[PDB]
C-alpha cells in the first residue's frame, strides 16, 4: 500500500550526492569513491528518472582528450542500459585551488577567462548528453573581508560572464537555458547573489534575461532564515523557476544537505503543495549528502527516502486541497478574496468611492477574525494523517 | 577637535524614532509622548538636516479635517522656524488592528482599498511639505502559516497596489519616487519581499519601474544574516538606491533599531566607505529607537551619536582610501584587475586564445596569494586609529 | 476516532496566553480583555487540567487589598466550579517601567528590593491556591550594551535574590520549588542565563540547589538555534526538569510563541518521545499566543490545537518505540551499546587491554555503517502515518 | 609608536592554525603542509609565547614508536632553540573515520575505549612537554537525527569518560587540569554540551569537578547568537575559566575561525576589557584559520594581526576604564549600585522595610534614566580613538 517512485515522477540525483565520500571540514572520507556507472545503475533500480553532473564529477580534472572519450562513452552506455536521462548539468568552479577567490569574479583576470573556457567546454558536453538546463553555483564568488572585493565591479564581471555564455549559446543555436543557484554563504564568508531575490534581480540586468532563471535550494534559503515556499512562489510569479534543488536543513548553520523531508518538515509540505498546485513540470532534483556515518547501504536508503518523502507529502497535500472542509475554511479566511483584483474599476473610481475611505467602517473590518489557526490545524491534521 | 554634524551632512530622523515611547512586546511606555514640534526644534539644535514622518505620526488617526489643518500648520511653523526639511514621508499601514493581515495584501478586499486610499491621501501631504521620496514598509504583508496567504496572489495584489500608486503620481504630475523597504520578518512570521534582492526583483515587474527603488535598512538585512554593504552595492549597481535607513543590529534576532554605529561596527565602516565612494547624495536617515532604559536626555544623546559615528566612520574610511600604503595593497590584491573587463576582445577571441585554457598554467595561478589579510589589517588599523 | 484531551493529560495554560490581546511592537490590541473567570471556564470545557498566572494577570497592578480579595475569591469560585487546578505561578517583573533595567539585577538597589518584595507577596498567594512550582522568567535581566551591566556583579545579585527566596520558602515551611526559565534575548538585547545550560550551571552555585530547577521553553532554546530535546535530556539527566513550557517557533527570530506543534514539527515529535519515555509527570504547560489575526473563536481553536498536536505526537511516538522493526534498527545502530558502560572493568583493566588500542583494528570499526538514515526514515514514516 | 607583542603577553597558537592547509567542504588544499618546527620558529620571531597541539598534529596517525620519538625530539629541539612553551595540548578524536559517530559517546563500545586510550597516551606526552591544561573538544559527539543518539545515555558515557580521565590523572599525580570546549554544531548537526552554560553544568556532575573547567571559543558561542563576554563572565564567576580560544566570527553560520579582531569588533573590545579587568592570567590562545586565499606570507600576516588587535583593544579598554569622565558616567548609570548587596540586612529586615514595598514610590524610580547610551558612546569614542 506504498509510495514507490517511478521514472515518471521525474526524480533526479547529482552524481556528487550519492557519490559524496564524506570528507567534511574536520574529517577524512568515510566512504570509497563510486564509479558513475554504478551510481546510474543503482539509482535507476530505485526508480530515479535521471542524474546530473559537474564536469569534474564525470571526467577527472586534467583528463586527456582520449580519457574524456573513455569516461563519456562508458557513461553513455550506462544511460542507454537503464533509460536514465541527464536533464541538467553544471561546472565545478569551486574545488580547484585556482578558484579560491572565485571563477567568474576572481580578482585575477586570467582566472576569470579560464573559468569561462572551462564552463563553455562543459556546455557542449551537456548539450550532447541532452540536458535542457545548465546550472551555475558561484560558491566561490564573494569574500571574507570588505576590502577584498568591490561588489559593483564583481557584479559587472558576473554579468559580463553570463552575457558571454548567452552569446555563446545563441550562436551555437543550442536549446539550453541557464539557472543560477543562490547561496548566502559557505564556503566564502559571504557569497554574491545570496538569495533567490538577489538572483532574480541580477538576471533582469542581463542582455537576454529570457535565457536565465533560478535553481533555488531548500537548505540555502533556510541558511538565511527565509521562507523557502515563499521564495519559490516569487520565482514562479516571475516565470523564472527553471529547476529546483530539494533537500533538508535544520535552520541557520552550515549547509547540511540532508535528505529531502528532513529538516523543516512543514516547509517541505508547503513546498510540495506549491509545486504541485502551480503545475511545476521540471525535474525534482535532490542535492543532498548521505551523512558520513553511513555505509553504501545507508546511502541508497537515504536516496530512496528523498523520493519517498516527496511522494508522501504529495499525497497529503492533494488530500488537503481536495477536502471540502478545507475549501470552506479557505473561504472563511478569504483566500478567494485575495485572488480578486483590488481595484479593477480603476484609480478614478477608487478615489471617488466613499465606501473605500470616507464611509469605511474600519472598526467592523478590524473585528473580523481571519480564521487562520483553524485552517492551519486542518493542514496539520492532513499532514499527520489524523483527520477526524 | 571634533565631529560636529551640520545640516549639510544631510542627516535626517523619523518623528517615530526620538518619539519612540518605549512600549515593547513585554512592557509599557517608559517615556511620555513628544510633540512633533519639540522634536523638530531639538533635532535642529543637534544639527539635523530634516525629519520624516508616518501620516499617523503627524496627524493622529481619526483626526478631523480641521484637526489635520492644525497639526500641519503647527508643524509647518516649526520647520520654517528651524530651516529643517522633510525629504521623505511614509504611510502607517501596520499599527491599526484593521491592518492585522496586511494593507496592500490583506485577504479582505475592502481593507486593501482603504489602505490605498489612506496612502494616496498622505502622498498629497508629502508632496506639499516637499518630500522627494515616499517610503513603503509593508510590515504586515505576510503570514504566520502556509495556508493563510497564497503568495502568487499576494504579489499580484502588491503589484496592483504599486502600479495604482504610480498611475496616481504621474496623473498628478508629482515629482516623487517610491522606495520599498524590505524586512524579512517581525511583526509577521514571514514578510513578503524579505530582502533587498526580493524588492529589487519585484520592482522589475512593475508598470513603470523607473518610479521605484529600495530603502534598505541596516538591521533588516542583518536579521537574515546578510552582508549589508554587499546588498547596498547591488542596489547601487542597479541604480535603485533611492534612500537608506541607518541603524545598528546585533545579529539574527528581533529588530533592535539601535543607534547607528552600534551592532556590527565593521559593517558600519564598510557601508560608509561605500556610500562615500559611490557618491550617494540622498538623505542619511536614521531609523532607530533610543532604548527604553533612557530618559529624554539619553534620547538626544542617542540621536547625536548616530550622527557622530557616521562622521567618525567617514573620516576613517577617507583616510584608508587615501593611504598610499593601502592603494599599493589594493594593487597587490588585484582590485585593479577586478575592474577591467574579462573579455573585451569578445567571445570569438576568448575561444581562440590558447592562453585562456589549453596553455593556461592553473598551478602557478593557484599559487598566487591574494594578500587579503594584510589588506584587511590595514583597514582595521585605519578604523581603530592605530596606523603604525 | 479522535484525540480529545482530558484533565488527566495534565494540560495547562497561562492566563496570559489565551488572554493575549495581540499588542505587538508595531500594533495595537486586536482583541478585548478576557476576564480570568471566563478563561478558566472556557479552558475546562476544552479539557484543560489547569491554569497558571502572573500576579499582575490575576490582580491588576496597584490593586487595593480589598480589590485583591475580590479578584482572588472570584477566581477561586471559578476553579471550584470547574475542577481546574493551579499547578504553577509566577511574578511579573518585566512590564512595569520600573523594571526597565531588570528586577533582581536592576542597577538601582531600591528596585531590586521592590522586586523581591513583589515576588514574595505572590509566593504566599501561589501556595494558597495550591501551586507546587514557582516560575521565574528574568526577561529584563540583561543589557543592550557592554558597559551597562557588569555580569559578575549581576550574577552575584541574581544569586542573592534566589538565595533569599529559598530562605523565605524554607522558613515558611512551604512545599514549593523554583523553576528558572531561560531565554537568550528579547526584550533585552541579551538576557542573563540565556539557555538551559546557563540556568542549570547557575543553580549549582545556589545555597540550596535542590529547591531549584528549570522551566525550559521550546521557542526560547530555538531562538539560539539549539536542539530543544537535547537540552531537555540534559535537564532530565540532571534531575532538574521541574516544569516545561510548550509552544512553536520558526527558527532564529523574535519570540513567536506559536501553538504547540507549529514551528519545528520534528522537534515536537522527538520532544514528546522523550517526555513520554523518561516518565515526565509534571504539567504539560503551553506558553503560546494565538496570533493577533484571530478572534475569540480562533483563540480557542488555537488552544485546542496545542493539546491535539501533543496527543497525536504522543500516539505516533508510542507506535515508533513499540514497532519491532524499529527496535531491530535501534539494535542495528547500536543504541543498546550506547547504554552499556564503556569501562565498567575500570581504568587499570582498560589500560592493560590490548584490544582497546594496541590490537584495535580501527579500519574495520571505521567501515561499520551506523544505519541512522534507515532508522530516521522509520521515524519519519511513523510520524506521517505512512508505515509500509 | 606601535603594538609589538612580546612572549610576556602570553600569546599562543595551535599547530593546526597556521598549519591549516585550506581544505574546506568544497575545495582542495591551497597551501603545502608546514613542518611543526618551522611553525615554532616563525611564531617565536613574531613574538608568540608558545604553541599547542593535537596528538595527530605533532605525530602523524599510525606513527611507529620510533617515529614518535623522532617527531618529539625534533619538536623539543625547536622549543629549546626558541624559548617557546607548550601550555596546552589536546587529542584529535574527530578526523579519523573511526570517530564518525563520536569518540567518548560513539554508539560502538569498542570505539569509546579506543578514544580513551588514545587520549590517555597523549596526556602523558602533554605532561612531558609541560602543558598545564588539557583541552577536550568533542566535535563528533552528537547527531544529525533524533533516534541516532539517546542523550541521557550519551551524557552517562561522556561523564564516565571524563571521570576515568580524572582518575588516571590523580593516580599519576599529574598537575594538569581539563578544559572542555563547547561548540553548538559543525561538523555534527547538533553537538552535545553546545555552549559554555551546558559545559559548566555538566562539569558539576563529575566526580571531581575541581579538575575541570571550560575553554570557550569566541566564534562557537557566536554560532548560537550568544553574547560571548557575557558567557565568559559566567565562567569567571564560576571560577571555571581555565583557558580561552580567541578568534573572529561573523554571526550565525559555519565556523569561520577568522583572525582575532575580525568578526564582531565590539564584542572583541568588551571581551578584552573583561579579561583584563578580572585579571585573567591564562594563555591568550588563538584558534584561527588564515583564509585559504592566502599564501605563507598572508598566514604570518594573519597570525601577527591576532596579536596586534588584542594589544590595540587592550590599550583602548584601559583608556576607557581609567577615564574620569567614564568613571563618572558609570556612577551615573549606577554600576556602583549593582555591586552592593541587595539585602545585606537580611530577609527579615527586608520584609519589615516599608520603603521596599508599602511606601516605595515606583513611579519616581521608573522615571530615572539609566544613562546607558551616553556611557556606550563614551565606550565607542574610546574604541575608535576619537575622544573629544
Amino acid at each position: 500500500m506504498n509510495y514507490q517512485p517511478t521514472p515518471e515522477d521525474r526524480f533526479t540525483f547529482g552524481l556528487w550526492t550519492v557519490g559524496w565520500q564524506g570528507r567534511d571540514p574536520f574529517g577524512d572520507a568515510t566512504r570509497r569513491a563510486l564509479d558513475p556507472v554504478e551510481s546510474v545503475r543503482r539509482l535507476a533500480e530505485l526508480g530515479a528518472h535521471g542524474v546530473t553532473f559537474h564536469d569534474d564529477d564525470l571526467i577527472p580534472f586534467g583528463s586527456s582528450d582520449s580519457e574524456r572519450e573513455e569516461h563519456v562513452k562508458r557513461f553513455r552506455q550506462a544511460l542507454d542500459d537503464t533509460g536514465m536521462k541527464v536533464p541538467m548539468a553544471t561546472t565545478n568552479l569551486f574545488t580547484h585551488p585556482v578558484f579560491k577567490d572565485g571563477g567568474f569574479t576572481a580578482n585575477d583576470r586570467d582566472v576569470r577567462r579560464y573559468a569561462l573556457r572551462k564552463t563553455i567546454r562543459n556546455i557542449d558536453l551537456a548539450v550532447e548528453l541532452g540536458a535542457e538546463t545548465y546550472v551555475a553555483w558561484g560558491g566561490r564568488e564573494g569574500a571574507e573581508s570588505g576590502g577584498a572585493k568591490d561588489v559593483r565591479d564583481a557584479l559587472d564581471r558576473m554579468k559580463e560572464a553570463f552575457d558571454l555564455l548567452g552569446e555563446y549559446v545563441t550562436s551555437q543555436g543550442y536549446d539550453i537555458r541557464f539557472a543560477i543557484e543562490p547561496k548566502p554563504n559557505e564556503p566564502r564568508g559571504d557569497i554574491l547573489l545570496p538569495t533567490v531575490g538577489h538572483a532574480l534581480a541580477f538576471i533582469e540586468r542581463l542582455e537576454r534575461p529570457e535565457l536565465y532563471g533560478v535553481n533555488p535550494e531548500v537548505g540555502h534559503e533556510q541558511m538565511a532564515g527565509l521562507n523557502f515556499p515563499h521564495g519559490i512562489a516569487q520565482a514562479l510569479w516571475a516565470g523564472k523557476l527553471f529547476h529546483i534543488d530539494l533537500n533538508g536543513q535544520n535552520g541557520i548553520k552550515y549547509d547540511q544537505d540532508l535528505r529531502f523531508g528532513a529538516g523543516d518538515l512543514r516547509a517541505a509540505f508547503w513546498l510540495v503543495d506549491l509545486l504541485e498546485s502551480a503545475g511545476y513540470s521540471g525535474p525534482r532534483h535532490f542535492d543532498f549528502k548521505p551523512p558520513r556515518t553511513e555505509d553504501f547501504d545507508g546511502v541508497w536508503a537515504s536516496a530512496a527516502g528523498c523520493m519517498r518523502n516527496y511522494l508522501i507529502l504529495k499525497e497529503r497535500a492533494a488530500a488537503f486541497r481536495a477536502d471540502p472542509e478545507v475549501q470552506e475554511a479557505l473561504r472563511a479566511s478569504r483566500l478567494d478574496e485575495l485572488a480578486r483584483p483590488t481595484a479593477a474599476d480603476g484609480l478614478q473610481a477608487l478615489l471617488d468611492d466613499r465606501s473605500a475611505f470616507e464611509e469605511f467602517d474600519v472598526d467592523a473590518a478590524a473585528a473580523r477574525g481571519m480564521a487562520f489557526e483553524r485552517l492551519d490545524q486542518l493542514a496539520m491534521d492532513h499532514l499527520l494523517g489524523a483527520r477526524g
